[PDB]
């Protein structure tokens, strides 16, 4: 995309703590980033949009090249982030409101560098990860995530010249589910065979989807929530057409290059109901604020070594919390996340095991190795209504059959036009991020 000259680009401060050791740490004057989705596109010499609703202007993108040439994606001021997109920033806590209210439905956000010109990169291998949230104002349906993609650092900018805003304007976005829904892939808009997405007033999917790999440190509400590995071969910004973006339209889901359903530990989904739920009695309160911990163990314990473990914990109000366990009979009690696990449990829940299909464990650490971009969101489902997170899913199944049940949640729960009215004022926060090695961030 070419970069308008309405708005000027605005960050959103953000501070975060590099640590070397327990309670010494020094701050790294970070900022966030909007996603070029959520930009206004309009003609690069005037004012007249490009994409309105959920549709391109034919006029003026009878092409993608000729889209391309013709608009621009602008800047977000600063006093757009709250006013219009839902987001803020006190002191090292970051906020995103689920509807804004001219009405913004949802955000996708990238921490940038302190140049405030690159996507801030983290290598996570032999290192430990931690933030606070607060997710008790999300309930069935959505989603306030925090995870790591393999985007380039600068969007895309040096590969695709026709990208001239890179992680400046929130460029570059790819992930494991290989999304058509991204408007600018490749320095290009993804207009060729634009469809909206019924029920979608602001969406559509494109020709093409863009596939990296993706490391999901959080997808919850206060009812459910997972962490889960998703490699793909390879692990690096890929636009894919036909077979490759294996979309789940066309039967394809277990056929392309990204593991889709990565491998995940997911509390309730592993039979542990009781460790995480709104109310006081559940071993951690989602109705309250709490510290999540996760530490990427390699084989050798340094940063040469294969990504071997995903390991987790939790802090709230000072207690130490250890993650819950996988709890079905003759199943090995795993609390983490390793290829041993995932072949486990994926065999008990009947799951292709395209994990390991991918390469596992070690490609997803090729993936952190290389370094990923920390994305925070909050979003709705249009495609399964967060059923795969919070319910059973499939809705059909029998939640008794291990792998069905993944929450409380009904199974008529988390559709979008009902979530957006109820759920309106949802907001997510992250806040207090620290990065470190393994011990250090608590």
């Amino acid at each position: 995309q070419n970069v308008g000259t309405q708005a000027a680009e605005e960050p959103l401060n953000l501070p975060i703590s590099v640590c070397t050791a327990p309670g010494n740490c020094q701050t790294e004057a970070d900022a966030v980033v909007l996603d070029s989705n959520w930009r206004w596109a309009h003609t690069t010499t005037g004012y007249t949009n490009c994409y309105t609703g959920n549709l391109w202007d034919t006029t003026l993108c009878p092409t993608p090249e000729t889209c391309t040439t013709n608009c621009a994606i602008d800047g977000v001021p600063l006093a757009d982030w709250s006013g219009t997109y839902g987001g803020s920033v006190t002191g090292n806590k970051f906020n995103l409101k689920f509807v804004t209210v001219s009405t913004n439905i949802g955000a996708r956000t990238f921490l940038l560098d302190s140049t405030k010109t690159r996507y801030r990169m983290f290598q996570l291998l032999n290192r430990e990860f931690t933030y606070d949230v607060d997710v008790s104002s999300l309930d069935c349906g959505l989603n306030g995530a925090l995870y790591f993609v393999s985007m380039d650092a600068d969007g895309g900018a040096a590969k695709y010249p026709t990208n001239k805003g890179g992680a400046k304007y929130g460029t570059g976005y790819c992930d494991a589910q290989c999304p058509h829904d991204v408007k600018w892939i490749n320095g290009l808009a993804n207009s060729k065979d634009w469809t909206p997405i019924p029920g979608d007033a602001n969406s559509g999917k494109g020709y093409y989807g863009n596939c990296c790999a993706e490391l999901d440190i959080w997808e919850a509400n206060k009812q459910s929530q997972a962490f889960t590995t998703h490699p793909c071969t390879p692990n690096d910004q890929t636009r894919c057409e036909g077979v490759v973006c294996g979309d789940n339209d066309s039967g394809d889901r277990y056929n392309g290059m990204c593991d889709k359903d990565g491998c995940d530990f997911a509390s309730y989904r592993m039979n542990d109901h009781t460790f995480y739920g709104p109310g006081s009695t559940f071993k951690l309160d989602s109705t309250k604020p709490f510290t999540v911990v996760s530490q990427f163990i390699t084989t050798d314990g340094t940063d040469n070594g294969d990504f071997k473990e995903f390991r987790r914990f939790y802090v709230q109000n000072g207690v130490r919390i250890e993650n819950s366990k996988v709890n079905f009979p003759g199943i090995t009690a795993y609390d983490s996340i390793t290829d041993e696990m995932c072949a486990a449990t994926k065999g008990l829940f009947g799951d292709l095991d395209d994990h390991k299909n991918k390469g596992g464990m070690k490609q997803m650490g090729e993936a952190m190795r290389k370094g990923m971009a920390l994305v925070m969101s909050i979003w709705d489902d249009h495609d399964v209504n967060m059923l795969w997170l919070d319910s059973n899913y499939p809705p059909t199944g029998n939640p008794s059959t291990p792998g069905v049940a993944r929450g409380p949640c009904p199974t008529t729960s988390g559709v979008p036009s009902e979530v957006e009215v109820t759920q309106a004022n949802a907001v997510v926060s992250f806040g207090n991020i620290k990065f470190g090695p393994i011990g250090s961030t608590v």
